[PDB]
Formats: structure tokens, C-alpha cells, sequence
DNA sequence: CTCCGCGCTGCGA
DNA sequence: GTCGCAGCGC
């Protein structure tokens, strides 16, 4: 290919910033090397290209005259929207070039992105996670021999990117550069086919500038907390050993399936209920009997927190010293078959709900451990949580029109509470968060075809009597059986399901010959038409409530944007975490009020259904300790 | 072979 | 290493 070294000769570096100024689209790549005496990322230049096989390389490190400081001004100038002026950039993992860009260059974008893997997601939620060779190969195989001369392609990370690679930063950068640009001309071509284009440029890149924003505030973590519980966590733990192995005679593994069902089902006369099993869903029914299953239950739970909790996010810590704070810094996905949006190192996801402990010789004393509790907004700010109430349910009113549902909707009671109720047989106030969560998997499953097997096997009961269960909710609930029947023969004439953006998810296993490949299948519609419709109602509230967030600016977009300025007071919202149904700010103090209002107008009014969208707003010094707010 | 769904992660074979 | 299993979250 051509790579116009454009920060050669003055001449030339000033008509290429003449024809950048005049294009409305062009690809960007980062060109970061290694720093000489170690090795750590170090941006050397970057890669422009509007058209053909032509790289422009603007060196960031040989005319003197083109001080750096005139070249980063030019950079700003060309990188920088103004009014109407229309131009959509072309950049591969769009989040990290962002963070990079504003955390070594001090360069805040400000014009469209358009990111080819999420439109290779787009057209497809189920294919594999795009690499810069899998869509050459894919769109623009012609030039694949270009990314012949290396293998360092065949990586999720930006080829200009990769500092690893043996080659140059400028060669990696020109190449992803055309190939990115081109590709994107392509995908962008098969959006349009598919009126997805729509979908990709006004909610899902607008989502991913978002999660870019989250990912530059991270969120904060207190490690004294987190050193408390652990520690109460570990004592509880060794207090379990020690009481079980008195209770069983004798030293057993609790990871050793063998060695607690001979413990309980042979050594105790535990009745079976094949049989042997030491799942969790016998050992929750056998917890009635002997308090050793209770026991080995909260073994398993505390050794999951304090090992896949407690100890991951002490190890991702970081120090934020403009604020003063140890923030957790997340990684986001949204690769996913519906949509929805995870994290990773750490997943800050998966942190355990509330649970209790009780330590003491004469009945224990309770010692509720919140680890949500060690999330924390910054010294004078307020966490927010704004969570959609039953927002999968009241979708499934919306398409299915089952008046039960709308009605037991409209009513106002916790239908897992009510589950519980007609389940043990109690009153809906006497249930508790475990046995209301037991009847939320109950509910869910139930609704997206969970099988009287499983449903009995949860339940504690006999599969003819959870076939009872689902036969009563069937004759209950009729429409939304209808519309599941709809939605199979929908599937089945068309091998897709269609969110309520547009959004396609093929399954072709619908017509396969295993009846197991058809159910799951038709199990994985029933779902997803109703998961990602959820994925993308949170996803317009998220880029509704940012967008009206920087209306009234006075406040930095991301921490990232002002700890770069620095380099002010805190005052406005920001995005931390986004849980699948409920969103979570850092709002500053002065403003939890205002930006409350915003969070709930937008997350209220990003769709219109024929059931109002329910929003609920709480307020906190911490993820744990919320408290409603009134907004 | 085998019957809610989406997701992550540590440990073990 | 790679993947599966089982723990948890939505
Ligand atoms: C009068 N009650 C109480 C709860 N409930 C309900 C409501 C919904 C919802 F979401 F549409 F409101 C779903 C389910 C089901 F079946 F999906 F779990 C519902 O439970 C059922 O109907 N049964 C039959 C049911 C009850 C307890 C179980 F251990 C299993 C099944 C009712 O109608
Ligand atoms: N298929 C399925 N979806 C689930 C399951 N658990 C949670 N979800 C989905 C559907 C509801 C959504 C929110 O999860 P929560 O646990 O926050 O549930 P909720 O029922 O919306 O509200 P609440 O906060 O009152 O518990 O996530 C599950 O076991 N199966
Ligand atoms: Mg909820």
C-alpha cells in the first residue's frame, strides 16, 4: 500500500490537513509501541485513511519546523466536531482507542463512530467474536494478503494497537487503517440490506461511547470494607469446617462429591432425593432434615465469595489520585446472543447479593454480609440506582397481551412472593429474599419453558405434581402461550427472531431432526425476543439519560475527561455499572436531585408500550446501603 | 447424547 | 493450555 508519511515536509503535511478537512469519513488507527527500557504501551503515531489503499501516518514522535505541539493542534482540529459538520470515523475496538486517545494524547473525540465489530455483532448476535482477520476475510478478502504479512491479526486487539507484534507501529496502523475502512464500507452496505443501519448508528455506537465513558469513571471500591467481611467470612467459614466435621464423626472434602454423599446419604441415612446426588437442589431439600446440608451449602457460598469476589477485585484495585479513591476499573461486553451487556476483570456483575451469617455459641448473632456494600460513590457523592420494575414481564404484556398478566401487572404484588405462597403454602409478607428468589427462577423458567422434571426437582416435589404447576399456569396465563405458539411458527417460517429494535438473532436448530436441538432452540426464541427487547430498552434509556446529562453540562463527561484536565470540582452524574435492568450513576452531591429527575424521565420515556414503563430510584452512600429516593 | 434463558470466573482433570 | 463443572449475578 501507499503510506504517506505526512509529517515529513511542511508542504505536504499542510495539504494533507487541507483534504482531511474536507472528508466526511475516514478510518483511524493507533500506531503504540514499546517504550524502548521496558516494555509498556507507548503511542507512536496513528493512521488515517479516507479511500483506496492509502495510509496517511501522522508521526507523534521529520520537518522540525512541525513542533508536536502544532502537530496535536492540527490533530485537535481534525479529530474535533463542529456544528453539522456530519463526519463519522472508522475505528476498530472503538472504547479502547477512546481511552487511549484521551489518556495519552489528551484528545477527546467529539465526532460518529462506527465501529465494525459491532456491526459484525449486529448482523449477527450468535457469530464468534470478530477479529481484524476474521473480517477481512469475511468482507474484504481480496486484501487479506496485507494481513498475510503478519498474525498478529488473528487477535480481538487493534493490529495498530498490538504493540507485541515484531512489526512497526506505523506499517500495523496504515494496514488496519485501509482494511478497517474498507470493511466498515462493506458492513455498512450489508446494514442498510438488512435496516439495521438504523439500530447501529443511533443506539449501538452511541451505547459503546457510553460503556467508553464508564470504563474511563470505573468504580469505586473500599478496601477496609472489604478486609472486614472478608475476615468475618473466614471465621464463619473455619466455624463450618470445624462444626461439620463434629456433626459427620469424621473429616470430609466439601469439594469431594463422594465424600458427602457417603457422609449423608450412607453414614446418615439421608434418604436419596437418580440418587447419590449432592446437587443443590437436593441438598436445599435434605437442609430439612440434618443441619449438615445447610451447612455445606454455606461453605460453598462463602468459599464462592471470598474466592471468586473478595480476592479478584482486591487484585484489581487501583488508586485514583485525583480523587483520592481505590477504583475497581471494569472491562465491558457486549458480544453477547441478546444484547445485554456484561463486564469482565472483574465482573462487578457477579458480586453476591446480601446474605447473613450467624456467629455465636448460644444461637449465633446475625451478621448480614452486603459486598456490595464495598462499592462506594466519591467523598461527597451518592450512589444512584434506577431499576426497571419487571421490565422482561411487562414486554411480555406488551407483546402477548394476556390480560391475567397485565392485571396481576397492574395490581402491585410481588407475583414471586405470590409463587412462594401458593408454592409453601404461606403468606405472600412472609416470604423471604430466598425463598422469593427460589420462586423468581421458578417464574422465569416456568414462563421460558422449564420442564416439570427440573420444576419438580427445584420445587422439592414430584414431577407429576410440577406438571401440575405448569399445566395451571398454562391455563391461567393463556396468551402468553399463544404468543409463544406465534412466536415458534414466526421463528420456523423465518429462521430468525426480531427484537423491538430489529435486531435478528438466527436459529436455525428450530428445524433440526434431535427433539432436544428443536426445544432448545425454540426455548433460546421464546427468550431472546424477549431479553434483547430489554438489552435494548436499557441500552436507548442509557444513551438518552447521557445525552441529557451533557445538555446541562457544567460537568465533565467521564472522571477520565477531568482527571486529563487537571493534569475543578466534582458535580454532575456518572455511569459506573449498568445491571441488566437497572442502571447505576456516581452522581456529586449538589446535583442527586437533578440528575435523579433526568435518569427517571428518560428511563420512563425511551419506549412507548401499551404498559407503562415502571421506574424505581434509590439513593446511597454505597451499592448496598440504598435507600428509595422520592424524585 | 439430551430439555427455562443470558452472562462470568476459579479450580480441576 | 483448554475446556468443563459448578459457584454466583441478572
Ligand atoms: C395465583 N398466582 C400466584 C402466582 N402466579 C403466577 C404468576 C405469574 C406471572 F408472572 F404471570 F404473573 C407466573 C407464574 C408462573 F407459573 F409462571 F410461575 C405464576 O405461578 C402460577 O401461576 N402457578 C400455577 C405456580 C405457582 C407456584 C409455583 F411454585 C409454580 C407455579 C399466579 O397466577
Ligand atoms: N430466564 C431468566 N431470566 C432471569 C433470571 N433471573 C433474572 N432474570 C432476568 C429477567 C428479569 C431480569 C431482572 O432480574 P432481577 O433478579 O433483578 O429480577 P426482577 O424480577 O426484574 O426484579 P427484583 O429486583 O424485584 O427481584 O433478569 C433467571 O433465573 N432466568
Ligand atoms: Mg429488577
Amino acid at each position: 500500500l501507499s503510506i504517506i508519511d505526512v509529517a515529513s515536509d511542511q508542504n505536504l503535511f499542510q495539504t494533507f490537513i487541507k483534504e482531511w478537512r474536507c472528508k466526511k469519513r475516514f478510518s483511524i488507527s493507533l500506531a503504540c509501541e514499546k517504550i524502548r527500557s521496558g516494555d509498556d504501551t507507548l503511542v507512536v503515531g496513528l493512521a488515517v485513511c479516507w479511500g483506496g489503499r492509502d495510509a496517511y501516518y501522522f508521526s507523534l514522535g521529520l520537518d522540525p519546523s512541525l513542533t508536536l505541539k502544532d502537530r496535536m493542534w492540527y490533530l485537535q482540529s481534525c479529530l474535533r466536531k463542529e456544528s453539522d459538520k456530519e463526519c463519522s470515523v472508522v475505528i476498530y475496538d472503538f472504547i479502547q482507542s477512546y481511552k487511549i486517545l484521551l489518556l495519552s494524547c489528551g484528545i477527546s473525540l467529539e465526532q460518529s463512530y462506527e465501529d465494525p465489530k459491532v456491526a459484525c455483532w449486529l448482523l449477527d448476535p450468535d457469530s464468534q467474536e470478530p477479529t481484524l482477520h476474521s473480517i477481512v476475510t469475511s468482507f474484504l478478502p481480496h486484501e487479506l494478503p496485507l494481513l498475510e504479512g503478519m498474525e498478529t491479526s488473528q487477535g480481538i486487539q487493534s493490529l495498530g494497537l498490538n504493540a507485541g507484534s515484531e512489526h512497526s507501529g506505523r506499517y500495523r496502523a496504515s494496514v488496519e487503517s485501509i482494511l478497517i475502512f474498507n470493511s466498515m464500507n462493506q458492513l455498512n452496505s450489508l446494514l442498510q440490506k438488512e435496516n439495521l443501519q438504523d439500530v447501529f448508528r443511533k443506539v449501538e455506537m452511541p451505547s459503546q461511547y457510553c460503556l467508553a465513558l464508564l470504563e474511563l469513571n470505573g468504580i469505586g471500591f473500599s478496601t477496609a470494607e472489604c478486609e472486614s467481611q472478608k475476615h468475618i467470612m473466614q471465621a464463619k467459614l473455619d466455624a463450618i469446617e470445624t462444626q461439620a466435621y463434629q456433626l459427620a464423626g469424621h473429616s470430609f472434602s466439601f469439594t469431594s462429591s463422594d465424600d458427602i454423599a457417603e457422609v449423608l446419604f450412607l453414614e446418615l441415612k439421608l434418604p436419596p432425593g437418580g440418587q447419590f446426588s449432592t446437587s443443590k437442589d437436593v441438598l436445599n431439600k435434605l437442609k430439612a432434615l440434618h443441619p449438615l446440608p445447610g451447612l455445606i451449602l454455606e461453605w460453598r457460598r462463602i468459599t464462592n465469595a471470598i474466592t471468586k469476589v473478595v480476592f479478584p477485585l482486591q487484585r484489581e484495585k487501583c488508586l485514583n489520585p485525583f480523587l483520592g479513591m481505590e477504583r475497581i476499573y471494569p472491562v465491558s461486553q457486549s458480544h453477547t446472543a441478546t444484547g445485554r451487556i456484561t463486564f469482565t476483570e472483574p465482573n462487578i456483575q457477579n458480586v453476591p447479593r446480601d446474605f447473613e451469617i450467624k456467629m455465636g455459641g448460644s444461637g449465633g448473632m446475625p451478621f448480614s454480609i452486603s459486598m456490595r456494600h464495598a462499592f462506594v460513590p466519591f467523598p461527597g457523592g451518592s450512589i444512584l440506582a434506577a431499576d426497571y420494575s419487571q421490565l422482561e414481564l411487562r414486554i411480555l404484556a406488551h407483546l402477548s397481551h394476556d390480560r391475567r398478566l397485565i392485571q396481576v401487572l397492574n395490581t402491585g404484588a410481588d407475583v414471586f412472593r405470590s409463587i412462594a405462597a401458593e408454592w409453601k403454602m404461606i403468606e405472600p409478607e412472609s416470604v423471604g429474599d430466598d425463598l422469593r428468589q427460589q420462586a423468581k427462577q421458578i417464574c422465569y423458567g416456568i414462563i421460558y419453558g422449564m420442564g416439570a422434571k427440573s420444576l419438580g426437582e427445584q420445587m422439592g416435589i414430584k414431577e407429576n405434581d410440577a406438571a401440575c404447576y405448569i399445566d395451571s399456569f398454562k391455563s391461567r396465563y393463556t396468551g402468553i402461550n399463544q404468543f409463544m405458539t406465534e412466536t415458534v411458527k414466526n421463528c420456523k417460517r423465518d429462521g430468525f427472531v426480531q427484537t423491538i429494535l430489529g435486531r435478528r438473532r438466527y436459529l436455525p436448530g428450530i428445524k433440526d431432526n434431535n427433539p432436544y436441538r428443536k426445544a432448545h432452540a425454540e426455548r433460546q426464541a421464546i427468550n431472546t425476543i424477549v431479553q434483547g427487547s430489554a438489552a435494548d430498552i436499557v441500552k436507548i434509556a442509557t444513551v438518552n439519560i447521557q445525552k441529557q446529562l451533557e445538555t446541562f453540562h457544567s460537568t465533565f463527561k467521564s472522571h477520565g475527561h477531568r482527571e486529563g484536565m487537571l493534569q475543578c470540582p466534582i458535580r454532575g452524574g456518572f455511569f459506573i455499572l449498568q445491571l441488566h435492568d437497572e442502571l447505576l450513576y456516581e452522581v456529586a452531591e449538589e446535583d442527586v436531585v437533578q440528575v435523579a429527575q433526568i435518569v427517571k424521565n428518560e428511563m420512563e420515556s425511551a419506549v412507548k408500550l401499551s404498559v407503562k414503563l415502571k421506574v424505581k430510584v434509590k439513593i446511597g452512600a454505597s451499592w448496598g446501603e440504598l435507600k428509595d429516593f422520592d424524585v
